[PDB]
C-alpha cells in the first residue's frame, strides 16, 4: 500500500485566469480581448499569468502561430522577456520579425538570440538577425591565465564551459560562417582546427568539440563541393591570402577537403605533367615506360646539370618522372648494399684495419648525398615541421648510424696496422663495432622502403591500417612489459642461487644461445632473455632443471614457467588479436579518404625545385585583381551551397506542419467571409 | 564448386586468397631487409664442410650451421624461422664475439617479432574483414560460378574422358 | 547524337474515352453518366477502354475508393472480372462487399480472391470472403510420382512452384490459422515442420519457405503470448489428441514456443518438485545441499528398492534429485576409472592372462549397467530416434569398447597361462589390445560429461557455440584433408627411393617417434604422420636431408615441405579463424533460445519413471471435457490475439489516408448541402 | 509483356506516403478553392 | 542453345545468371536422365 500524493504542490492559479489562458490557447479575438478589458478595469485576470507546465499566454501564443494575439498581447504590455527565444528555436520567421519589430526558463541565461539562431540553422532568421547589428562574444584563447577566465572558472565553471560550448556551437554553424565570413574556406578550416585542438583539451565534452570541427570539415568540403567549372576549382586553390590553399588545407588537416574528386583530379593531372592520358595506357606499356624511365637514371641528372634549360634538361623537373629517378637511386643503393656482402668484392678478412673496397668506396656518395638531403630538410622548409613527420626518425637513425660506421672504419684505419686473424681480436674491436652498425643502417635502409606504399594504390590503405593496429601495438607492450619485469624478477630471485661458471659447462658456452641451454635465469639481463624467446617457443623445457636434487625448487620455478607463457600467450596475444581486428574494422571505413591524403602529401613533396636531383647527384656542386576574383567564385559557390541546403531542408514534417497551418488560416478566412 | 557446401568456402577462399598477396609484398620486403642485415653481419665467419660435423653446412642438418653466411641461406633461414624450425644457436659464432652475437640475436628477435607478432594478426585481421564483407554476397558468387562450370559440360566437345579423348 | 523514340508503340484511344477515363478519374456523378448515356446511343465510348499503364475505368474507380462510381460501372456491365483482387489487395471493406454482392492483369492466373486475402493478411477481408463458401486447393505431399504432379511439372515447371508457393503463402497466415483451424497451435507447428522441410527441397526457392516457417513458428510463440492464467497455460500443454503439446512442440523443433518463459516457469517448478524456491537460496547452501544429496547416492536407490512407496522411496522419483544421483553415480565411475591406472591397486605387472583386480571387479557392474540402459533405449521409448540423438553414437562406442575389452580378457585369460616379461611379448598380444581398448574407453566415458553442460546457466550456451562451430570444423577438415594428401604424394614420390632399414638407424628405431627422426616421407602412412606433425612443429628440419649429396632433392623436398606449411599453417588456420569467428557472431545472437531448448529436452528426460535407478542399481532386479476446456482456452487467446493484432495494424500512414477520406467525403457532403 | 509488367510494378511501387499525402494536399486545397469561389 | 545466358555470363551478369528461374532451368537441363535427382534420398543418390 503505496501512498502517491504530489509532494512538490505548485500553486495553481485562479479560475479566473484559467478562463484568459484557455482563451489564448483556443484562439479568440473577441474573448481574449474582453478578458483583457476586465483585467484592466476590474482587475479580476493577472495578465503575467504563468502555467505550472512553463507556459505563459505569450508563450502559447508563439506555439499557435497566430499574429493577432500576439500583437494584442504585445500592446497590452505583456511581460516579452525570453520570448524571442522560444520563437527563433520555433523557426517561424514572421513571429521572430514582430518580436524584434516591438522566473522558470528554459534557456540557459547566456543564450543570445544570435547564438539560438546559429544553433537552430535557419538561414533567414539568422540574416534578419545579423541585418539588425548583433554580435557575438568572442571565446578566448585556449591557455589563459588572465583573471577574467580564471576568476570565471574558478566562481563557475559549469556555467563557464556551457558559456564557450554555445558560443563555439554558435560560430560552427555553416550559415553564420557563409554571411558574416568573407572566407568561408579558410574560416571552416580554422574553426575546425581550434575545435579539433579544443576537444583533446576539454576532455570531458570531447564528443561535442569533435561533432562541431567535423561539421566544419563537411562545410567546407561541401563548399567546395559546389564548383561548376576547372577555373572555378583553380582559383579556390591557388587563392593566396602554387597550390596554397590546397597547403593550408593540408597544414590544417582537412582530409576530406583534400580527397574530393576535383582536387585529386587537378593533383593527378599536375603530377603526369608528361603524360597526357596515362591512365588511359595499357599496364604492360606502363611498366615498360617506368621501367626504362627508372634505368635511364644516371641519365636525366647529369643532363640537368650541363644545361637545365634544354629538352631534356626540363624532363626530370615533372613530379612523376623525379618520383622515379628518386626510387630508382634509391634501389640502386640497396642493390649495392645487397652486393657489399659477397665474397667477390670482399677479401682479406683476416686484416684489423681494412682499407674500404669498391663497393663501399661507390656506397659513399650515396651516403654522402643523404646526410647533406636532410641536413638541408632542417634549414629549406623550416625545422619546426621538420620533427613533424615521423619519418625523419628513422633517417636519422640511419644517417647517425652511417657516420658512426665511417668515423669507426676511420679510427680502426689510422690506429691499427697489421694483420690478425678473426677469433683472437677483442670483444669490443672498432671493426666489429662498424660491421654491426653497418647492418643495423642495413635493416633500417631497406625497411625505409614502406614509405612509398602510399604511391600505389592497393598498398597505401595497407599501410594507413598498418599504423593504425601499430597505435595498438604500441599500447600491448605496456602490459607485456609489465608482465615481462614481473615474472623476470620472480624467476631470477628463485634461480639466481644455483649460477655455475662457463667453464665447468660443456662447450665453454653459458647462456641460452648454446646448444644446451644453460643459466637460462641465472642473471636478470638472461632472465628477461628467456622470457622473450619462450614466446616463439625457442626456449627448452628443461633450462627450469637444477644440478641438484631440489625437486620443490625445480617445480615452482616450472610452475612459475608455465603460467608466464599461459599469460603471455593464451590471454595477451589473443586479446591483441582481438584489438587488432576490433580497430582494423573501425578504420575500414575511413581507410580511402587517409590514403588519397598521404598520396597528396607524398605529391606535393615532389612539386617544388628544391631536392630535384636525386641523391647521388645532390651533392655535385597584383593581389587585388587576385582577390576580387576570388570573391566572385566564392559569391557563386555561396549562392549554390545556400540554395541547395535551403531546399535540402524541405521535409516532410515541415511541408505538412505549414500545409495544415495553410488549410486552417484558409478555412478560417472562409468561415469569417460566411459569417 | 558444384557441391552445395564447399562452393561458397571455395569463393571466400579466393577472395582471402587475394588479400595474401597484398600481404607477402610486405613480408617480403621485411624478409629482404632483415636477410640483408643478418647476413652482412654475420658472412665473416663462415665455415667449411668439413670442418662441420657429419659434413653438413646449412640448416637442414642435425646441427644447424651457417644459418646466415650466404643470402640464400640467409633467407632459408628466416623462412623457417617463422614455424619455429630454426634453433637459438645458429646466432653464436665459434670466436668470443659476445657483442656480434648479440647484436645478431637482437636482430633475429626484431625479425621475428615484426614478422609474427605484428604481421601474422595483421592477416588474421584482413582476412577475418575480408570474409565479413563477403559472407554477404557469397551465395550469388557460387551460383555463377556453379552456372559457368555446367555450360562447359553442355556442348558436345569434350564429351570423351580424357583416358579416351585421344 | 543517340536518338530516342518510343520503339514499343501502345495503340492510344481515341479523345473520345479520354474523356470518360478523366470523368472517371476526378470523380463526377454526372460527366460520367451522361458519358454511358451517349455511349449506348451514339456509340461514342467504348465502356471497357483500358489505359496503356494498365488502368482500367473499374480498376480507377476502386482507387478512388468511391462506392457510387463503382456501383453505376457495375449497372452498366462494365467488365468485372480481375477486379475483386485489386480491391483486395487495396484493403478496403466497402469495395470488397460491394464486388461480392454483384488481358493485362498484374495478378497471375493462379491466383484466386481468398489466397489474395490471405497473402495480405487482413482479418475483416479474409472473414467476410470464408462467409461466402471459399476454397483453397490442397497442395500435394513433398515427394509425388503422381501424373497430376508430374505431368505439370514437366509442361510448365515455373507456373508449378508458383502455385505451390502461392498456396503454401496463403496457408501460413495468422488470420486464415485463427479463423479455418480448430487447433491454430498443431496447426501452425505442423505447417512450420512442412514448410520448414519444404525449404531443403526447393533449394531454390529457400527464402520464401525459410520466411514463411518463422512466420507460423511466431504465431504459435504469440498465441501462447496471450495466456492470462497458470491454468491456461497448464490446459495447453497437457492437451492431448504428461506435458504431451510440449513434447509435440518439442518433436517439431518450436524452439520459440519452448523457450517462451512461462513455459519456463511450469518446466522449472516441475523440476524442482522437493524444494520450494530453490533460486531463492543462497548459491553455498545449494552447492551444500546438492553434495549432500551427490553424496548419498547409494542411499535413495536401495530404499527405493526396498520401498518404493515410502518417505524416502519417493525420494529419487524427483527430477533434480534423479539427476543429482545420475551425476553422482557417473562422477563415482570416473573417479574408479581413475583408480584404476595407480600402483596401489595394480601388482604384477608380468602375467599374459592376469584376473581382474578388485578396481575392474567394482568397474563391472557399472559398465553392465549401462549396457543394460543402452539396450533398453533402443527398445523403450523407440529405435527411430534412439539415432536421432547424436550422442547415442558415443554410448555406443563406449559399450563397444567395453564389451571388446571385456571379451579380450576373457580370452586371454583362457589362453594364456603363466607369466612372461611384458619386453618378449608379441605386437598383437590380446592383453595389449585389451589395455589400449580400455584406455580408448576411459577417453571418452570422461568426455562423456560434456553433455551435462546444458543444465547449468553458463556452460550451456557455450556448448551450443562448440556445436555450432564444430559444424564448420567439419567442413574445414575436408579442404585440409586434400592439401595433406597432395602434399603427402608428391613427398612421398620424391622421397621413397631412399628409404633406409631400422638395423642401420642408430637405436633400431625407424620412424619420427625417435630421438633422431628417420624416414620422415620413406612410406605414404609415414609422409601422412610427418605432414599432420609438422602442424604443431613436431616435425624437425633435417627430416628433409637424405644420406647422398642429392642436394637438389633435398632443396626441392624442402620447397615441398616449405610450401605446405605454408598452405597449412599460414592460409589454412587463420582461413578457420575467420570461418568460426563469423559463424560465433552470427549464433551470439539466438544463443539463448537454443540452450532452453536443449535444457527442456534434458529435463523431460527425466521427468518420466523409466530409468529412475542410476546404473549402478538398474541392473538390479474423458476426452470430451478436456477437448471443450482446451476450446474455450483456444476461443479466449485466439479473441486476444486477433484484438492486440487488429490495433497492433494501425499505422501512422493508413490512419492519414483514413482520415484525409474522412475529410474529402465530409467537405463534399457540405458542399452538396450548401450547392 | 515483360516491359509491361514491370513498369506497372514501378510505377505503383513508386507510390509513396509523401507523395501521397502532397496529392491529398493539393486536392483539398483546390477544393476548399473552389467550393470558395462558388460560394463567393 | 541458351545464347542469352551465355551472353550474361560474358557481361558477368551474376544476379541475372543466379536468379531462381533461371536456376531451375540449368538444373532440369543438367539432371537429364535422372527426372527428380533432388526428390531421392541421399543414400540412393551417393549410391
Ligand atoms: C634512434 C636515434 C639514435 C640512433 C643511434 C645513434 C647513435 C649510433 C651509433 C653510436 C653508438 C655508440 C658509439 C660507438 C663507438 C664508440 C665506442 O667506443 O663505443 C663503446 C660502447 O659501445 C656500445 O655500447 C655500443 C652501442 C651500440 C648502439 C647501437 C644502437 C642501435 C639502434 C637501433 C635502433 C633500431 C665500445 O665499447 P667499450 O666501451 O670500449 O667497451
Ligand atoms: C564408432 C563406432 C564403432 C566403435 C568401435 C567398435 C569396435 C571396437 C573394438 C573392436 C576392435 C576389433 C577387434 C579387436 C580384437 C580382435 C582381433 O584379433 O583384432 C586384430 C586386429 O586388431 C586391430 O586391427 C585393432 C583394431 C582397433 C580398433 C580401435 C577403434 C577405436 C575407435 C575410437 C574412436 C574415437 C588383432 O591383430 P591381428 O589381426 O591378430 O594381427
Ligand atoms: C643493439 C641493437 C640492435 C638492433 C637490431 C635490430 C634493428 C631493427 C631495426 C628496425 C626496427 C623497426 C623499424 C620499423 C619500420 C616501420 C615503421 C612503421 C611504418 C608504418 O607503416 O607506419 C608509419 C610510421 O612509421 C614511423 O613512424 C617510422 C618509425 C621509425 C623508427 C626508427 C627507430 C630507429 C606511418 O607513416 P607516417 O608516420 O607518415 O604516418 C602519418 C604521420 N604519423
Ligand atoms: C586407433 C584409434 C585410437 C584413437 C585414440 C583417440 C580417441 C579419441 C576419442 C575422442 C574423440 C572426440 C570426441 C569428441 C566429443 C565431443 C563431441 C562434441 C560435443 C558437442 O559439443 O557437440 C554435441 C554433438 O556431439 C556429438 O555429436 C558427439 C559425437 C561423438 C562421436 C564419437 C565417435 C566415437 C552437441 O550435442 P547434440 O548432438 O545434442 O546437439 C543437438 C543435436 N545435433
Ligand atoms: C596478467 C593478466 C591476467 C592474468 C590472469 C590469469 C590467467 C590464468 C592463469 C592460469 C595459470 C595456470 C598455471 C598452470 C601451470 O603453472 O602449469 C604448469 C605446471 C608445471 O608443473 O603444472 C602443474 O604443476 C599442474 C599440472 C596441471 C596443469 C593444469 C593447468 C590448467 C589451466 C590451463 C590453462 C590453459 C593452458
Ligand atoms: C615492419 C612493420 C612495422 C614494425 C614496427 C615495430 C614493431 C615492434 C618491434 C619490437 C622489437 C623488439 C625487439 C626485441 C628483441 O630484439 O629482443 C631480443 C633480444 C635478445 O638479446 O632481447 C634483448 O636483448 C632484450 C631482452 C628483453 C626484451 C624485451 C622485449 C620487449 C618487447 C616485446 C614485444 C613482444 C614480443
Ligand atoms: C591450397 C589453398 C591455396 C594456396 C595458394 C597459395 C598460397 C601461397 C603459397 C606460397 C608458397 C611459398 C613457398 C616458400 C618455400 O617453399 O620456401 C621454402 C624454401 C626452402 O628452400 O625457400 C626457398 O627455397 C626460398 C627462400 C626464400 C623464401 C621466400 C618465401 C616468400 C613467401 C613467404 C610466405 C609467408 C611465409
Ligand atoms: C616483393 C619484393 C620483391 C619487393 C622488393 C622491394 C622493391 C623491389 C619494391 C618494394 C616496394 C615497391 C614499390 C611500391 C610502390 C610503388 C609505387 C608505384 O607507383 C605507381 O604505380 C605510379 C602512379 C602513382 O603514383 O599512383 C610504382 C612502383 C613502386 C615505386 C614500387 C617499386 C618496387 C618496390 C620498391
Ligand atoms: C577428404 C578426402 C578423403 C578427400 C579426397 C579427395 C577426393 C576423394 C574428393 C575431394 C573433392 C571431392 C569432390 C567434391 C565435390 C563433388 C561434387 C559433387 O556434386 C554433386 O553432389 C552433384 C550435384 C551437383 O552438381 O550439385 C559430387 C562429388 C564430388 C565430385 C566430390 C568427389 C570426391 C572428391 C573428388
Ligand atoms: C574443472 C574440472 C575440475 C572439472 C572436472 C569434471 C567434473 C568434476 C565437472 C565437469 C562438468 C561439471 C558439471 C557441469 C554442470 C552441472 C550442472 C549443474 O546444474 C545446476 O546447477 C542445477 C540447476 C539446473 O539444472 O539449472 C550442477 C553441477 C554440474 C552437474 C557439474 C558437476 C561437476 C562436473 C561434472
Ligand atoms: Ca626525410
Ligand atoms: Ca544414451
Ligand atoms: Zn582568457
Ligand atoms: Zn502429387
Amino acid at each position: 500500500r503505496i501512498p502517491l500524493q504530489i509532494v512538490r504542490a505548485e500553486t495553481e492559479l485562479s479560475a479566473e485566469e484559467k478562463a484568459f489562458l484557455n482563451a489564448v490557447e483556443k484562439g479568440d479575438y473577441a474573448t481574449v480581448k474582453q478578458a483583457l478589458q476586465e483585467a484592466e478595469i476590474y482587475y479580476n485576470v493577472n495578465i503575467n499569468c504563468m502555467d505550472p507546465l512553463g507556459r505563459s499566454a505569450l508563450l502559447i501564443a508563439i506555439e499557435n502561430e497566430n499574429l493577432e494575439i500576439m500583437e494584442l498581447l504585445l500592446n497590452h504590455s505583456v511581460y516579452v522577456g525570453d520570448a524571442l527565444l522560444y520563437a527563433i528555436r520555433k523557426e517561424v520567421v514572421g513571429a521572430v520579425e514582430l518580436l524584434l519589430s516591438y522566473q522558470f526558463s528554459e534557456f540557459t541565461p547566456d543564450i543570445t538570440p544570435i547564438m539560438l539562431a546559429a544553433h537552430t540553422n535557419n538561414y533567414e532568421i539568422i540574416k534578419l538577425l545579423v541585418q539588425k547589428r548583433v554580435t557575438i562574444p568572442r571565446p578566448h584563447q585556449i591557455r589563459c591565465n588572465c583573471v577574467e577566465c580564471v576568476s570565471s572558472s574558478e566562481v563557475d565553471s559549469l556555467r563557464h564551459s556551457r558559456s564557450r560550448l554555445n558560443i563555439y556551437k554558435a560560430l560552427a554553424s555553416p550559415s553564420l560562417i557563409a554571411l558574416s565570413s568573407e572566407d568561408p574556406i579558410l574560416t571552416a578550416f580554422r574553426l575546425g582546427w581550434e575545435l579539433k585542438e579544443l576537444s583533446k583539451v576539454e576532455n570531458e565534452f570531447k564528443a561535442e568539440y569533435e561533432e562541431l570541427s567535423q561539421q566544419c570539415k563537411l562545410f567546407a568540403k561541401d563548399l567546395l563541393d559546389q564548383a561548376r567549372s576547372s577555373r572555378e576549382l583553380e582559383i579556390i586553390l591557388n587563392h593566396r591570402d602554387d597550390l596554397a590553399k590546397l597547403k593550408v588545407a593540408i597544414k590544417y588537416h582537412q582530409k576530406e577537403f583534400v580527397a574530393q574528386p576535383n582536387c585529386q583530379q587537378l593533383l593527378a593531372t599536375l603530377w603526369y605533367d608528361g603524360f597526357p592520358g596515362w591512365r588511359r595506357k595499357h599496364w604492360v606499356v606502363k611498366l615498360l615506360t617506368c621501367m626504362t624511365i627508372g634505368f635511364l637514371f644516371p641519365m636525366l641528372s647529369i643532363a640537368y646539370l650541363i644545361s637545365p634549360r634544354s629538352n631534356l634538361g626540363l624532363f626530370i623537373k615533372k613530379p612523376f618522372i623525379k618520383f622515379i629517378c628518386h626510387t630508382a637511386s634509391y634501389l640502386t643503393f640497396l642493390f649495392m648494399l645487397l652486393l657489399a656482402s659477397q665474397h667477390i668484392v670482399r677479401t682479406d678478412l683476416h686484416v684489423q684495419g681494412p682499407p674500404p673496397t669498391v663497393v663501399e668506396w661507390m656506397i659513399l656518395p650515396w651516403v654522402l648525398g643523404f646526410i647533406w638531403g636532410e641536413i638541408k630538410e632542417m634549414w629549406d622548409g623550416g625545422f619546426t615541421e621538420y620533427i613533424h613527420d615521423w619519418w625523419n626518425l628513422m633517417d636519422f637513425a640511419m644517417n647517425s648510424l652511417y657516420l658512426a660506421t665511417i668515423s669507426l672504419k676511420i679510427v680502426a684505419y689510422v690506429k691499427y696496422n697489421g694483420s690478425r686473424p678473426r677469433e683472437e681480436w677483442e670483444m669490443w674491436h672498432p671493426t666489429l663495432i662498424a660491421e654491426a652498425l653497418f647492418a643495423i643502417s642495413n635493416i633500417l635502409s631497406s625497411l625505409r622502403l614502406i614509405s612509398l606504399f602510399t604511391a600505389n594504390s592497393h598498398l597505401g590503405p595497407l599501410q594507413i591500417s598498418l599504423g593504425r593496429m601499430l597505435l595498438d601495438i604500441l599500447k600491448f607492450l605496456f602490459i607485456y612489459c609489465l608482465v615481462l619485469l614481473a615474472f623476470a624478477n620472480g624467476l631470477n630471485q628463485l634461480y639466481f642461487y644455483y649460477e655455475t661458471r662457463a667453464i665447468d659447462e660443456p662447450n665453454n658456452c653459458k647462456g641460452i644461445r648454446c646448444e644446451k641451454q644453460n643459466n637460462a635465469f641465472s642473471t636478470l639481463f638472461e632472465t628477461l632473455q628467456s622470457l622473450f624467446w619462450s614466446v616463439f617457443g625457442l626456449l627448452n623445457l628443461y633450462v627450469t632443471n637444477v644440478k641438484a636434487r631440489h625437486e620443490f625448487t625445480e617445480f615452482v620455478g616450472a610452475t612459475m614457467f608455465g603460467t608466464y607463457n599461459v599469460i603471455s600467450l593464451v590471454v595477451l596475444l589473443n586479446m591483441l588479436i582481438a584489438m587488432m581486428n576490433n580497430s582494423y574494422q573501425l578504420i575500414a571505413d575511413h581507410a580511402d579518404i587517409e590514403w588519397k591524403f598521404a598520396r597528396t602529401k607524398l605529391w606535393m613533396s615532389y612539386f617544388d625545385e628544391g631536392g630535384t636531383l636525386p641523391p647521388p647527384f645532390n651533392i655535385i656542386p597584383d593581389s587585388l585583381i587576385q582577390n576580387q576574383h576570388y570573391q566572385e567564385v566564392i559569391r557563386n559557390l555561396v549562392k549554390r551551397y545556400v540554395a541547395a541546403m535551403i531546399r535540402n531542408s524541405k521535409t516532410h514534417e515541415g511541408l505538412t506542419e505549414e500545409n495544415f497551418k495553410e488549410l486552417k488560416q484558409d478555412i478560417s478566412s472562409f468561415r469569417y467571409e460566411v459569417l
